[PDB]
């Protein structure tokens, strides 16, 4: 029964008021449901987004179990270009759910200011757009909604990661059965949507719609109206018949088509569409990345002594719940080459393929590499990361673990770490309050007689925040 870490377990976990851990700022949106806050966090200064919500605005039975499972989606999701939930509170009368802030705004509104994308830069941003959903796909969830007004810039840098997001008419889905619920928007949705049965390759063709606009400046099915959009996609044929596409490349072209392929039988997956050349050929050689990073990242993450739960735990909170964007922006750059299959996991081959990688560049011979040792070595460092115990290495687990341990261990840091465990406030941490953070009845007597062994001091039980901190900071 191995109690796995996941950066979701900590989601639900505090139950305090929105006071008690934020300051408002501005709003950044009203709707009928309710309206999203800028906060400050009080403890650590970050900026978040904090929707919050009414349960007058919905207490439509069906509503609540809707926006429980929304949750539950996000506390599952954990990858560089989809959203990030962290945190879900209660009240009195409000639910709340704490965003991370994406400053760049829609990509809708970057559409509209410069019309057409580069190549080069349309690659780029639905390369990521496919990862995520890839990503999805693999994990049994389709979303449904696709569009740039559900992608946001994380930020205003020019060439700006992206994030997908409203989650609120995506769904499970299992193989065996289609989904037949009517939903989607006018110029993106699929045909077979339409019909009543559809598939996630429906998150393709939307995907293809939006590549297509990134390209030319315009949708490829047109109307009058939403109706007349809706009978122009049914009826399937679209062209490249614009000027726009004369300078444009055929083998965007050929994407396109295979991504607006009209039977999902024949649409091309997300997992295959990655592959295409266009998104291998966008990429003229490696952009220069540093070695350095590469390197020290490398290094972090072999170093990481495999741990004690109470650790681990603590160090996967920190990871992926208080580290800022620009925090981790090279980091995740990292991740995402060595996940050649884009499926937003590390694996044993793509992890021993990084390593190899940095070696040749550090000039080593590939072919003078005990390559059992590495493997080993591999074997080794994923047993030790792999916080879940699924046998890969997440994103969230990548982060916690390639980052530098003295930037990531900053006090405000380990000041609400050691907050989120101790909910009694008593300022000592329980076991009872450890099984309690891990989402589970209680801990192996084994697993807490084998963490105070190695962090309690006093001597009286349980874990303080002095204890605490030197455990961590224990290098
Ligand atoms: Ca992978
Ligand atoms: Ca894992
Ligand atoms: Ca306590
Ligand atoms: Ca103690």
């Amino acid at each position: 029964d191995k109690l796995a870490a996941t950066p979701g377990m900590f989601v639900q976990h505090s139950t305090a008021a929105f006071s008690d851990r934020y300051k408002g700022q501005r709003v950044l949106g009203k709707g009928s449901f309710g309206e999203v806050i800028l906060c400050k966090d009080k403890v650590t200064g970050q900026e978040y987004a904090v929707k919050v919500i009414s349960k007058r605005q919905v207490k439509q039975k069906t509503d609540k179990e809707l926006l429980l499972k929304e949750v539950e989606l996000l506390k599952k999701l954990d990858h560089p270009n989809i959203m990030k939930l962290y945190e879900f509170f209660e009240d009195k009368g409000y639910f709340y759910l704490v965003t991370e802030v994406y400053t760049g705004g829609e990509l809708f509104d970057e559409i509209i200011s410069r019309k057409r994308f580069s190549e080069v830069d349309a690659a780029r941003i639905i390369r990521q757009v496919l990862s995520g959903i890839t990503y999805m796909h693999k994990n049994k969830i389709v979303h449904r909604d696709l569009k740039p007004e559900n992608l946001l810039l994380e930020n205003k840098r020019k060439d700006a990661n992206i994030r997908i997001i409203d989650f609120g008419l995506s769904t499970h889905f299992e193989s065996t059965k289609k989904m037949k619920d009517k939903i989607g928007t006018a110029y993106y949705i699929a045909p077979e949507v339409l019909h009543g049965t559809y598939d996630e390759k429906c998150d393709v063709w939307s995907t293809g719609v939006i590549l297509y606009i990134l390209l030319s400046g315009c949708p490829p099915f047109n109307g009058a109206n939403e109706f007349d959009i809706l009978k122009k996609v049914e009826k399937g044929k679209f062209t490249f018949d614009l000027p726009q596409w004369k300078k444009v490349s055929e083998p965007a072209k050929d994407l396109i088509r295979k991504m607006l392929a009209y039977v999902p039988t024949m649409r091309i997956s997300a997992r295959d569409a990655l592959e295409h050349e266009w998104l291998k050929t966008t990429d003229a050689a490696t952009d220069s990345i540093d070695v350095p990073s590469l390197e020290s990242t490398i290094l972090n993450i072999r170093q990481f002594q495999g741990t004690q739960k109470l650790a681990a735990a603590a160090l996967l909170y920190m990871g992926s719940k208080l580290t800022t964007n620009e925090e981790t922006v090279e980091l995740n750059k990292i991740f995402q080459r060595m996940d050649k299959n884009g499926d937003g996991q590390l694996d044993k081959q793509e992890l021993m393929e990084g390593y190899v990688e940095l070696m040749k560049l550090k000039g080593e011979d590939v072919s003078a590499l005990d390559q059992s040792a590495i493997e080993f070595e591999v074997e080794q460092v994923l047993d030790a990361v792999d916080f879940d115990k699924n046998g890969f290495i997440e994103y969230s687990e990548f982060v916690t673990v390639a980052m530098d341990r003295k930037t990531l261990l900053s006090r405000q840091r380990l000041e609400r770490a050691f907050g989120m465990f101790d909910a009694d406030g008593s300022g000592k941490i329980s076991s009872s309050e450890l099984a309690t953070i891990f989402g589970v009845s209680e801990v192996d007597s084994e697993t807490w007689r084998r963490v105070l062994a190695e962090v309690d001091r006093n001597n009286d039980g349980e874990v303080d925040f002095e204890e605490f901190r030197q455990m961590l900071l224990k290098l």
